């Protein structure tokens, strides 16, 4: 927990590090919440806020609401389909049949593909049962021409007493929705 | 670069952390070396005084010295068997046809098994051709009942420009057998 604390910052800084060093010329943010775990809620206005802030830097900011059993709940331009907190706050009710992966994510944030540089961030605090966790899952289908991996960041929200380094990888772990978009604002010279 | 200097420090910082929260009663370390890629050879000199220096919280103290090509030099205890500089030095003109693994070296280092918590560091400056190389090895032969992974540290001497995320996992790149020994040392409160 103290070890918590440090390897937090020190992880998550140094890797939000290795996502700018690819220079991304845009984000794609998939967030898959577990509403029943949030603490506070007021965790979910810093969401908000933090997704909107991105958008300073990266115009095109993709997003992308998972649920806790990998249901899509959203998704689109931050920009343009976030307008109230209401906005992120009413998919807590809203209902899906859509399973989440990466080639959906892709085929459809992407139909004639990636010409760009793209970042993707994946932040869950639901529980790690494989099949439901969208940290788990292969998101190579958008590996670039000349990389080998793709420009992927995951973090895991809410610290774990179990090892996933064989299923997962160089998975990071933060306590808070509010450490993790923050660091991810402050990482660009934002707000 | 720039990024290389600070993710070697958030890095090593952050993964040798890692290998304290297991408390290891014990090290093991294994080194490998391709001594025509020190860029100084003064460099040698800094493995022989960390060496020692460990042996002043980890008395059994466990080394092992791999050459570039995957044969075993030498091994044993550190603090009995490394006299000289000489000690290590000589190794550069040392004949082998045993090739390492982990499963060798543990059969040799622990014949009755681990009881004790072991940490295990694995550095080398040698080639990535995963055959030969010590990082690309599989150490969880090392594995304790209830972990499902070894306490394994490996490091990375000289930067990469190639992405080995899939084969190899939580390496970390330092940029001299000086850094990473003197860091593992100060780590531990050594001088």
């Amino acid at each position: 927990s103290t070890v918590d604390s440090i390897q937090s910052v020190l992880t998550t800084i140094s890797s939000i590090l290795s996502l700018k060093r690819e220079k991304p010329d845009n984000l794609a943010i998939i967030l898959q919440i577990d509403f029943t775990k949030l603490k506070e809620e007021d965790s979910l206005i810093v969401v908000y806020n933090s997704l909107k802030a991105l958008t300073i830097k990266f115009a095109r900011l993709q997003f992308c609401f998972v649920d806790r059993n990998n249901y899509v709940l959203d998704y689109g331009s931050v920009l343009h389909k976030i307008d109230s907190l209401d906005s992120i706050s009413n998919l807590k009710s809203k209902s899906s049949s859509t399973q989440f992966s990466p080639i959906w994510l892709k085929n459809t944030l992407y139909p004639e593909n990636i010409h760009e540089h793209l970042g993707i961030v994946a932040v869950s605090n639901s529980n790690m049962e494989a099949k439901k966790s969208i940290l788990f899952q292969d998101y190579r289908c958008f590996t670039s021409f000349g990389r080998r991996r793709p420009n992927e960041l995951k973090i895991k929200v809410g610290y774990l007493n179990v090892d996933y380094s064989d299923k997962i990888d160089e998975l990071v772990e933060a306590s808070s929705w509010t450490f993790v978009l923050e660091t991810l604002c402050y990482s660009f010279g934002l707000s």
